[PDB]
């Protein structure tokens, strides 16, 4: 019965001894081994699976048999294990194999429910709850509409949660929002489990997750509340609807360029080229790209104290059209007004539109690719920027690889090794000449398990930008001077736990500075605060 | 929490009022379906993969959530997932994923337990238990020494009694008792669980299967013990160890030779030459092929009171060295004596050494391919046989497909649909001019778990021959003149619940006629035993 237990089973670590004392002599094979020795067996039966499905599905039947040895295989071979647990197999998971995620501890609603949803939260029977993850299934880069199989994006980033800043895996709840699905081939699916109609109008979206946060507000008191992939035609709508009256964030839109920010500084320090000498290419014009530039803007004006305005004129905004001013003739969408150039002519405006001829003139020592449109940064482009800077900066964050605005690999050969370089993705080092150069990879991990932990701690009344922006200061600042020689842009990933309960007691420093904690427990001083938080996070170590 | 009880879980079957009662409305999405759509839906996701393995991993993961609708799909799709829940898919799960059967509810037993045998039982806490199949992983076949990954062989018949006869899945042990390995890819395998050694002499060996006899005699007494997969050096002497002292058979020697003796009366039936007109080529010699020939003469003097010398000598056995004779001038082994020849002169023996030849010489009516030498019986021995009979009797049982004696579709063809066919694996059907032909599986679930349905609800002292032959005789007594007329040996495979409590009430009945039936509660007459055993029957159904 304790084996059948996943919280408190250890399998082959049960000693002969505790075999015999817990009568389970004979419910296992004899051989007695480590929490070490059955992570490396583990590991060695994932790399038996070929396809990146078959590793996840193999993790999945761990996770349900022994909880600790499924966390402690992930922080042993994080890097690897990160893209079979979440991006981008937990998607294939949802859309292909749906089955996958019966037997987790999911949180289902939909309007059949209505006026429910906090009955149904009491009926789950869950503790002191610190971390929701919701999703419609809508997906934020509007792909594979999943429906009902979103349900696997809430498990996945649960887990994340767990395994980056060690919130207890019994005080994670994962919640589908089924407001319907358009994936024509699921409305018609005679397996399809979820609410069979078209997406829901605005109006009863609101109606049912207005529902949803009062319900989660009152019933899971002490939860933060974060918004997974969310379509763009809501999430920035909902963090304007509640980020305020709820302890909430959405981790795609705030997560994001908190953790670009911080590596995009470091680069910055790294390139030789300071804050306001930078020109800067943002390669793409969506809210999202904008929102990475304000993001970097407001962290280099906290670190550094440059007025803001001068270092929104360091960004050269580039759309569909080509380079974003105030003199080319168009009515701008609202986002694109603030880093709109003042400074170029209609006449230089009309012969700025392909990005070859905009980075001749503008001469940037920056290319920021968020474009979402392939290859856009050619050798021509990357040669170009090399007569600006000895070192540019190059980030090709579009998602994923295909998309890419550029290989790492190809950043480094064009540049001879003098390109610094982040990713949305992992990439292997290239070697040049007897030198190697690997990319930092700017993934999500490094900001929202550290946000969860101070939140879950801080039991702040709401995230408002000021946590996140802190959350983005705190990572910069983790990057060691040793980090920084050998030219990473980010601490490094294996080492999450100590970055979220860092990233965590600089999160709460911050409530506690803006008087909205309520947790009055906390020390209040850095030194004795990083100790208590460290001390409170769930460890994937056999305990009892 | 009855969610996370795999026995009384219903899954989506639960209905909107129950999930609102139950307090799990929002643990499910929202679709209601019952046990056949929940069926279909499996099915379809077992139809899915590909590979034989990823198909069995999907199953176990079924059977761990929802135990109703594991078995309610096999019996839907009974002949199609038996290649994957049993042989050969079971052995090669054994083999290179034994982490699928970590979380079942095996008993392990190894020498570092000697004296705690019986403690081990009792820790286990099952109730009623009825059947216990224990394997060393030793292997019928002699191929691939499974060492304690056997324990997923024990686990995969098991199940086959539940699905087979209902024998209700709480009241199933299963058992591996590890004696070592002389696998060495495992003595070397950082991750192999088992005993690390090679296997035990027979002293200790003996020492210790006494000790589980003697043990689960005690703590469960009204269990048949079922021994699978062990290898020949072993398997007979077991038998003759325990048959007269405790519940027990071995499958493999015993329910082989029950089902083969079954569907070969009824080819004798179809093929226009009686019992006593039959000239029998036996190909292949071991202990195995003798006892099948020994069944088939044991059932044909039950069924038709022919002397039983007078059907040994319808036996023409071919050894490795030719046609077995009493004048071939050798020493036979024991087992070879019986069915020697005794009319073949010492002159004629030495002419008598390839099968061609013995065939032409015979002038044979059937050919029973148990030889494991792959295709002897070629067209010319084939159409020798049409000269013989008009329906010859081909029976390649010699495991797997590429050691049969020759392909049913080369029997048919070569005899245009003529030939009367048994197998051991199912084939599809041959069209011959418009005719369709399909040979008879010999599975060995035709007859194993009436044995222990029968056994469960008896309660016999022993399992003695008498109980072996009366399931034979049942099983042939089943095969309907409708089935008969289609040119089926045996009753369909997808009936084997019937199949079951009919073999099981004979089973009964001659226990009862035997007085060694410990149960006074079950009726005496066929027809109202028949109903008491169809009742007792567990079913997957949802039930509460
Ligand atoms: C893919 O799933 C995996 C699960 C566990 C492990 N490793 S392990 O070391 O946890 C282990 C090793 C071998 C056997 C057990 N057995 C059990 O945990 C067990 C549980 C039950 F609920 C009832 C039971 F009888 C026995 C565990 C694994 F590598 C894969
Ligand atoms: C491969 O495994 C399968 C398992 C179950 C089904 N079908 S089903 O109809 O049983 C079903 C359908 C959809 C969801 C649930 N959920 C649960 O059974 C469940 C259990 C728990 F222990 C806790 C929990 F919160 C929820 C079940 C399946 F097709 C595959």
């Amino acid at each position: 019965a304790i084996l059948t237990d996943r919280y408190i089973n250890r399998g082959t670590a049960f000693t002969m001894e505790e075999r015999q004392k817990l009568h389970i002599l004979g419910r296992l094979p004899p051989v007695v081994e480590t929490l070490e020795e059955q992570v490396a067996r583990v590991y060695g039966q994932v790399k038996k699976y070929e396809k990146p499905i078959n590793r996840y599905q193999h993790l999945v039947s761990v996770h349900s048999t022994n909880t600790t040895l499924y966390y402690a295989t992930i922080l042993a071979h994080l890097e690897e294990m990160l893209p079979i647990i979440y991006t981008p197999t937990v998607g294939e998971a949802c859309m292909e194999y749906s089955h996958l995620f019966f037997r987790e501890r999911g949180v289902y609603f939909n309007r059949l429910y209505k006026g429910q949803f906090r009955n149904i939260m009491r009926d789950a029977g869950y503790q002191k709850v610190e971390v929701v993850v919701i999703t419609d299934g809508s997906r934020i880069l509007g792909l594979g509409d999943l429906g009902s199989n979103g349900i696997g994006i809430s498990i996945g980033k649960c887990s994340l949660y767990v395994a980056g800043a060690g919130i207890d895996p019994r005080l994670i709840v994962p919640v589908i929002l089924d407001v319907g699905t358009n994936n024509e081939r699921y409305l018609q699916d005679k397996d399809y489990l979820g609410m069979r109609e078209k997406r829901l109008g605005d109006e009863e979206f609101y109606e049912l997750l207005d529902e949803f946060m009062e319900a989660a507000s009152a019933e899971w008191p002490n939860a933060v509340i974060q918004f997974e992939d969310f379509s763009n035609n809501h999430c920035f709508d909902i963090m304007e609807r509640y980020q305020k009256k709820y302890r909430c964030f959405n981790d795609d839109i705030q997560g994001t360029g908190a953790v670009i920010a911080a590596g995009f500084l470091n680069a910055i320090k790294l390139s030789g080229v300071s804050p306001l000498q930078q020109r800067i290419v943002v390669f793409g014009a969506g809210s999202a790209a904008v929102g990475v530039a304000n993001n970097i803007a407001a962290l280099a004006a906290r670190m550094y104290k440059f007025p803001v305005q001068d270092l929104v004129k360091t960004f050269y905004l580039v759309d569909t059209k080509g380079l974003v001013t105030t003199t080319r003739g168009d009515q701008l969408a609202a986002h694109k007004k603030l880093l709109a150039r003042t400074d170029v002519s209609a006449e230089d405006s009309a012969k700025l539109r392909t990005l070859e001829e905009i980075v001749r003139f503008v001469k940037p020592t920056t290319l920021l690719g968020l474009g979402g449109v392939g290859p856009a940064f050619t050798e021509e482009i990357v040669k170009m920027v090399m007569q600006n800077t000895e070192r540019p900066i190059i980030f090709p964050l579009s998602n994923p690889t295909s998309k890419a605005e550029v290989t790492p690999e190809n950043a480094y050969k064009w540049t001879n090794g003098a390109a610094i370089v982040a990713s949305g993705s992992p990439f292997p080092p290239t070697t040049i000449g007897g030198k190697t150069f690997k990319p930092s990879q700017g993934n999500n991990l490094y900001v929202f398990p550290g946000v969860g932990l101070g939140c879950a701690l801080a039991q702040p009344t709401h995230i408002p930008e000021e946590l996140l922006l802190t959350a983005s200061e705190s990572l910069n600042l983790l990057t060691t001077e040793g980090d920084l020689r050998e030219g990473r842009l980010y601490p490094p990933l294996e080492d999450i736990h100590n970055i979220s309960a860092n990233v965590a007691t600089d999160v709460i420093l911050e409530a506690q500075r803006m008087k909205i904690d309520n947790n009055k427990k906390l020390p209040r001083t850095r030194d004795e605060l990083l100790a208590f938080v460290k001390k409170a996070m769930w460890k994937p170590v056999y305990s009892g």
